[PDB]
């Protein structure tokens, strides 16, 4: 299933049409009230277990780019918190806006972050990415927020190649990126259950959503949104304005790592 996107006659409003689910009982993203949220004593120390990250390739996929990683072992994975077991990094990407007031998916007290990394990972008791995604545990996304403000030097990699991928269907070689130059500090975090953010909206998704932005420059995102929606050749569509606006959070509660 083709044809959905951002605009006006494909964006979210549209997609429950074609993915019925997009008025679920578990959407993402969603508003992080933290009044609301609640520390919970139970969570386990999130592990972040990246030092054999194995980066392969960047794609334009007509929605983001990809940062794709090497699955086939246990070289980088997310364990601890809210999950039980091991989850294996596959992809990161972001979500942006087409100016600083926006672009995140997840709001915080209502607040648009300038845009959201998502770092994908799939429980590997399911073997792989596809059966994982028919799992309600088959996922685990690692959300962070980004502000503009001082320049991320972790992320100047991933900037300086964009200019290679501008259109939908481009690929570069992006192999020996470490991921961890784009973690803040804290890893304290909220996390809830809820779905992919954009079609096919699967409910798989365990949500671990980080408290700490990090900080980008001007010049690090103006350049995200030089990329383009479009295929070479056809008219220019800049990739801006990639989010999913916030969902109900019907029968869910959030829950804090710190007090
Ligand atoms: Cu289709
Ligand atoms: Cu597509
Ligand atoms: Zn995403």
């Amino acid at each position: 299933s083709h044809h959905w996107g951002y605009g006006k006659h494909n964006g979210p409003e549209h997609w429950h049409k074609d993915f019925p689910i997009a008025k679920g009982e578990r959407q993402s993203p969603v508003d992080i009230d933290t009044h609301t949220a609640k520390y919970d004593p139970s969570l386990k120390p999130l592990s972040v277990s990246y030092d054999q990250a194995t980066s392969l390739r960047i794609l334009n996929n007509g929605h983001a780019f990809n940062v794709e990683f090497d699955d086939s072992q246990d070289k980088a994975v997310l364990k601890g918190g809210p999950l039980d077991g091991t989850y294996r990094l596959i992809q990161f990407h972001f979500h942006w806006g087409s100016l600083d007031g926006q672009g995140s998916e997840h709001t915080v007290d209502k607040k648009k972050y300038a845009a959201e990394l998502h770092l994908v990972h799939w429980n590997t008791k399911y073997g792989d990415f596809g059966k994982a995604v028919q799992q309600p545990d088959g996922l685990a996304v690692l959300g962070i927020f980004l502000k503009v403000g001082s320049a991320k030097p972790g992320l100047q990699k991933v900037v300086d190649v964009l200019d290679s991928i501008k259109t939908k269907g481009k690929s570069a070689d992006f192999t020996n990126f470490d991921p961890r130059g784009l973690l803040p500090e804290s890893l304290d975090y909220w996390t809830y259950p809820g779905s992919l953010t954009t079609p096919p909206l699967l409910e798989c998704v365990t949500w671990i959503v980080l408290k700490e932005p990090i900080s980008v420059s001007s010049e690090q995102v103006l350049k995200f949104r030089k990329l383009n929606f479009n295929g070479e050749g056809e008219p220019e569509e800049l990739m801006v304005d990639n989010w999913r606006p916030a969902q109900p959070l019907k029968n869910r509660q959030i829950k804090a790592s710190f007090k």
